[PDB]
Order: structure tokens, then C-alpha cells, then sequence
């Protein structure tokens, strides 16, 4: 079994800035999300070999997780909030897809994406 390459989280050709509502996404969100007890399966890309879940790559096309993000918001990856809080979603959205209602890792996202809620709704205006 393989995995894939993970996303990027470099890239010289793509415009790059640090606005508020990133710094925010960095110093608040991520932070805040990083820390909680149920984040270690979203940590890194999701290792389907260790994992042995051959099929996970197969499901899921549009992988995304906080050590991508977290590793985007330090190099300043990012045109605009919308990109990173993107990414979050997609993150939750992948672990909906693939699991089962009331899998542990289901409930561990959706108490991860409760406070990312909280955190978003109190987004700075642009800056
Ligand atoms: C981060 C997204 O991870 C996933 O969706 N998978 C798919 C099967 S659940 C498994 C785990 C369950 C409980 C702890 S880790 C993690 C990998």
C-alpha cells in the first residue's frame, strides 16, 4: 500500500499575503484547535498504510488536515481567510465522508469543528 504525496504547502508561484483575519486563523483557530485533546487524528495527513485502510485515498480525493494548515499559515501559504477556512472545511467534510455517524473520529471532528464555529463567527473584519 501507498500513500499519497500530502498537499503542498509551498509554493513560490502562488501570491502570497498575511492579513489579519490570517494571523487570527493562526493565532486563534488552529491554535485553539490544535491543542484540544481529540486533535491528534488531524494532526497529519492521514497515513492509510499504518491506518490499513487501503481504500481511504480511494474515497477520498481532496485530502486535507491541520498539520497542512498549520504548516501553510507559518509560511504564509494563503491569499485570504477564505482559502484557510477552506481548507478546515474540507478537512470535517473528508472525515464525514469516509466515516459512519457516531464513529469516535466523527465525534472528535464535530467537537473540533464546534469551536471552530465559535472562533470563525468572531472572524476580525479585513484591516
Ligand atoms: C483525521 C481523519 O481520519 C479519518 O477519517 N480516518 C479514517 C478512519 S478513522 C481513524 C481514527 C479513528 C479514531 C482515532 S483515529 C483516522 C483515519
Amino acid at each position: 500500500s501507498m500513500n499519497p504525496p500530502p498537499p503542498e504547502t509551498s509554493n513560490p508561484n502562488k501570491p502570497k499575503r498575511q492579513t489579519n483575519q490570517l494571523q487570527y486563523l493562526l493565532r486563534v483557530v488552529l491554535k485553539t484547535l490544535w491543542k484540544h485533546q481529540f486533535a491528534w487524528p488531524f494532526q497529519q495527513p492521514v497515513d492509510a498504510v499504518k491506518l490499513n485502510l487501503p481504500d481511504y485515498y480511494k474515497i477520498i480525493k481532496t485530502p486535507m488536515d491541520m498539520g497542512t494548515i498549520k504548516k501553510r499559515l507559518e509560511n504564509n501559504y494563503y491569499w485570504n481567510a477564505q482559502e484557510c477556512i477552506q481548507d478546515f472545511n474540507t478537512m470535517f467534510t473528508n472525515c464525514y465522508i469516509y466515516n459512519k455517524p457516531g464513529d469516535d473520529i466523527v465525534l472528535m471532528a464535530e467537537a473540533l469543528e464546534k469551536l471552530f464555529l465559535q472562533k470563525i463567527n468572531e472572524l476580525p473584519t479585513e484591516e
